[PDB]
């Protein structure tokens, strides 16, 4: 029986600026899991310390690559769905 399509992982091949954007912060390979790319994004924003101080779910990028890739000046980690959708953009989904 095919695994649960909910279940099934999801394989993905950053696009070149995302990939540059991960290598950055010690990703080495061309294809991940998305997991994996949340784990990066983590340690991208926390190593430049792009995050408010105080509020630390909002993160500042309108001088980043990465509002760049995202295409939004800042956004709150809190913002789920929206995320997904910004990161896909910068994805290229593996078969
Ligand atoms: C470092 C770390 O905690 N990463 C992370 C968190 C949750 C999940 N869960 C599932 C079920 O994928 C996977 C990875």
């Amino acid at each position: 029986s095919q695994i649960p399509a909910s279940e099934q992982e999801t394989l993905v091949r950053p696009k070149p600026l995302l990939l540059k954007l991960l290598k950055s912060v010690g990703a080495q390979k061309d294809t991940y899991t998305m997991k994996e790319v949340l784990f990066y994004l983590g340690q991208y924003i926390m190593t430049k310390r792009l995050y408010d101080e105080k509020q630390q779910h909002i993160v500042y990028c309108s001088n980043d690559l990465l509002g760049d890739l995202f295409g939004v000046p800042s956004f709150s980690v809190k913002e789920h769905r929206k995320i997904y959708t910004m990161i896909y953009r910068n994805l290229v989904v593996v078969n």
